[PDB]
């Protein structure tokens, strides 16, 4: 049981086999849930489960630079469901985060922020109840 928005310090900041995973439950009628990977106040990686946009679901990634944020990436593939247990595993490689949800892989994002030794924080937001949130090296 842990409180939500929380914040994860990452030591040093990212690497390559660093691997994060967070569990919890999607609260009922759940409208978001955001992970946010950041770099002093920029966001390196914005991952953004949206339960209702335009009465579809959809996962959308983006980066913020500077306060504007970039082009967005979609997928439109959603794993989650409001009041269901979720397990979100990030495995940090060379070139691009991966994404892993109970399990099955769901997405890549390419680094678009390359200073991995700076993105010393993660954010976690939204309308879930957050049971865990930890780091170990693979
Ligand atoms: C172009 O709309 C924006 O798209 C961006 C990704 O491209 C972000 O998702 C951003 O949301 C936020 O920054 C945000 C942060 C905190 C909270 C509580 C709510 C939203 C916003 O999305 C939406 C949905 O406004
Ligand atoms: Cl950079």
């Amino acid at each position: 049981p842990l409180i939500v928005p929380y914040n994860l310090p990452l030591p040093g900041g990212v690497v390559p086999r660093m691997l994060i995973t967070i569990l919890g439950t999607v609260k009922p009628n759940a409208n978001r849930i955001a992970l946010d990977f950041q770099r002093g106040n920029d966001v390196a990686f914005h991952f953004n489960p949206r339960f209702n946009e335009n009465n579809r679901r959809v996962i959308v990634c983006n980066t913020k630079l500077d306060n504007n944020w970039g082009r967005e990436e979609r997928q439109s593939v959603f794993p989650f469901e409001s009041g269901k247990p979720f397990k979100i595993q990030v495995l940090v490689e060379p070139d691009h985060f991966k994404v892993a949800v109970n399990d099955a892989h769901l997405l890549q994002y390419n680094h678009r922020v390359k200073k991995l030794n700076e993105i010393s924080k993660l954010g976690i937001s939204g309308d879930i109840d957050l049971t865990s949130a930890s780091y170990t090296m693979i």
